[PDB]
Parts: structure tokens; C-alpha cells; sequence
DNA sequence: CGCTAGTA
DNA sequence: ACTAGCG
């Protein structure tokens, strides 16, 4: 994600407890969670041995939500972005040769090293986390399957006012928008909370605390949606965005050289992926639960072509988009692993 | 030396 | 997280 966001905005963060959120309504990136669970399940998922670890994981973690009054809405991540649909493949192939070393090394006789085999080839499956919907669902908590990325789903799930703050262990949240982001939370409540509004305490920060301004120092640092340049960082971003004056976006990028005094030239593909990558953090595919159908993250300005935003998330029918939300449609072979109905969050 | 990028 | 390497 965004490298050290944290450590660059550390004056707007606040250790806080989740009794704060008593009574309300948090979005939970529930991959972090899953995870951490499906750690301690390495050899039995790689051997194909059935577990169900990581379940009573998340379901300690949503326990313990619970327990303070707080109403958890755990969101998963659906459909891979045309842009990252090469990386998972690559991330894949790495993740079956480590799980082949790891079998390997397990007949070899060495399982001492087969737990630093086996785990490097963990991988959360959607069946995992239908479980952990499953489970969920055993409890009342209303869970969610994005259309795409889990981060887009949970900024919309925010900004619109539908939850209060998000738990997740990704900085790449504050960069989609959102108002509260809850990082570094433990199993009883303790974690680190960046508000929005708070962004203007880093003096590091200069004016560059706005929505727009703050987004394209995250991408213009090094995001998942585009690679920085050579030498820039956060804090290199943060400086030409503090002494750019100039609307167009495009000519300070092309001037990036003239304020940072560097030797830069920028490749004609970084800025169509700056475009790109903008254009995804604004206009990313999100599912509204109210409404029940499939609208971008944000309402579409003046100057911007749908029709060109194929790598934001394609459009599907509202229905389908409904079935996989609920967990209900697989994402991958689009067949009904599940039969769910919200009738019998989705208000 | 402030900052980046690779290592742990 | 620690730090060599470099503008
Ligand atoms: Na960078």
C-alpha cells in the first residue's frame, strides 16, 4: 500500500479504545483478520486438511466488538482490478512454488524448515471467508462482499455516513477518503485512530490536508495502482504538492524535476497511470446496500468518461452484484455456492 | 544531512 | 524496524 502513510501523519493519530464506538456502527476490514488466522492454520491449509482456526479468529475479534455495544459489518474483498489482475497470478505462481519447497520439504523428512515452507504458500480462498460469513451470520452480524477491492467498499460504507469508522491494518483507507480509520487494534479494543479532520495537527503536512491534495501525494509517493519515481517518497511528494500553485495536476507531475531540483523526467505511461490511478481511488466500483445495485465510489464529475474507466470495476447487473455482495454468488466461477436473503444493513 | 529504498 | 547509499 502507501509506504509509512502512518509515520508521515503521525500528529493525526489517537489511541483510543472501541467503547468509543458504543452504540454504533463500524465497517471492518476483514481480511486483516483472516489472515492473521489462516497463520496459525499454514500446514493444515497447505496440506488440505480441513481447520477452522482463523474462524473462531475473527470470531473472537467480532466477539469482542460485540461485547462493547458496537453493531461489526465485516466487508471482504470480491472481483481482482483489471490492473492488478497480472500481480495476484504472479503471487500465485510464487505461492504454489513455496507451497511445492514446502511439500518438498516435508517428504525430505526437515519439517523444521517446512514452517517457513508451508506458511510462505498460505492463501485465503473465498470459501474461507464464507465461512467466516457463515459464522458471522450465526451471530447477527450483516456481512458485505465487495464488488471489488474491500478498501473502496468500506470508504463508500464511511463516507456515506453508513458506518462511524473502519478497522483495518491499511493505510491505503485514508488515501479513498475516509473520516476515521482504526489501525493497530488488538483483540480487546486498543488501537491507533486517524481522523480526517485531524490531518491538518502534521505541520509536516503543510496544506496539502485536503481530500484531492492528500490523494495524489499518496499516489504521487507509491501506491498499489502505480510505482513512484525514482527518489520519491512521501516526504518528496508532500514537498512538490507544498510548492506546486498550479491546478492541473498533469503540469506539475511534467514540472516535478523543476521543484525537487532533481533530475527527473517523467515517462509518458506514469501519467496516463497517475490518470488511471486517481481515477480508481475516485471512481472504483462500490455496491450500495441501501439502494441494492452497483455505483462508483464517487459520483462522476464533469470531466470524466465512464466509458474509460473499464479498469475501475466493470458494471454488472444490479441482481448479480446483490448475490455476490451477499456472499451467495462465487467470484470467480459465478455459480450459487449459497441461497442468503436479507428479507427473510440491507434495509 | 534529509530522504529513499532495500533488508529484517 | 535499521541503515547503507545518494542527491
Ligand atoms: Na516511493
Amino acid at each position: 500500500g502507501i509506504q509509512g502513510l502512518l509515520q508521515f501523519i503521525k500528529e493525526a493519530s489517537e489511541p483510543i479504545h472501541v467503547r468509543k464506538y458504543k452504540g454504533q456502527v463500524v465497517a471492518v476490514d476483514t481480511y486483516c483478520w483472516l489472515h492473521k488466522g489462516a497463520i496459525a492454520c499454514a500446514e493444515k491449509l497447505a496440506k488440505g486438511e480441513p481447520t477452522d482456526r482463523y474462524v473462531g479468529f475473527c470470531m473472537k475479534f467480532v466477539n469482542m466488538l460485540l461485547s462493547h455495544g458496537i453493531k461489526p459489518i465485516l466487508v471482504f474483498d470480491g472481483c481482482t482490478l483489471p490492473s492488478k489482475k497480472e500481480v495476484e497470478r504472479s503471487r500465485r505462481e510464487r505461492r504454489q512454488a513455496n507451497l511445492l519447497k514446502g511439500k518438498q520439504l516435508l517428504r525430505e523428512g526437515k519439517v523444521s524448515e517446512a514452517r517457513e515452507c508451508f506458511t510462505r504458500s498460505i492463501n485465503i480462498t473465498h470459501a474461507m471467508a464464507h465461512k467466516v460469513i457463515k459464522a458471522a451470520r450465526s451471530q447477527g452480524v450483516d456481512c458485505l462482499v465487495a464488488p471489488y477491492e474491500a478498501d473502496a467498499q468500506l470508504a463508500y460504507l464511511n463516507k456515506a455516513g453508513i458506518v462511524q469508522a473502519i478497522i483495518t491494518e491499511d493505510s491505503d483507507l485514508l488515501a479513498f477518503g475516509c473520516k476515521k480509520v482504526i489501525l493497530k487494534m488488538d483483540q480487546f479494543g486498543n488501537g491507533l485512530e486517524i481522523d480526517q479532520a485531524r490531518l491538518g495537527m502534521c505541520r509536516q503536512l503543510g496544506d496539502v490536508f485536503t481530500e484531492e491534495k492528500f490523494r495524489y501525494m499518496c499516489i504521487l509517493s507509491g501506491c498499489d495502482y502505480l510505482s513512484s519515481l525514482r527518489g520519491i517518497g512521501l516526504a518528496k511528494a508532500c514537498k512538490v504538492l507544498r510548492l506546486a500553485n498550479n491546478p492541473d495536476i498533469v503540469k506539475v507531475i511534467k514540472k516535478i524535476g523543476h521543484y525537487l531540483k532533481m533530475n527527473i523526467t517523467v515517462p509518458e505511461d506514469y501519467i496516463n497511470g497517475f490518470i488511471r490511478a486517481n481515477n480508481t481511488f475516485l471512481y472504483q466500483l462500490v455496491f450500495d446496500p441501501i439502494k441494492r445495485k452497483l455505483i462508483p465510489l464517487n459520483a462522476y464529475e464533469d470531466d470524466v468518461d465512464p466509458e474509460t474507466l473499464s479498469y475501475a470495476g466493470q458494471y454488472v447487473d444490479d441482481s448479480i452484484a446483490l448475490q455476490i455482495a451477499l456472499g451467495n454468488k462465487d467470484i470467480n466461477t459465478f455459480e450459487q455456492i449459497d441461497d442468503y436473503n436479507p428479507d427473510t444493513l440491507y434495509f
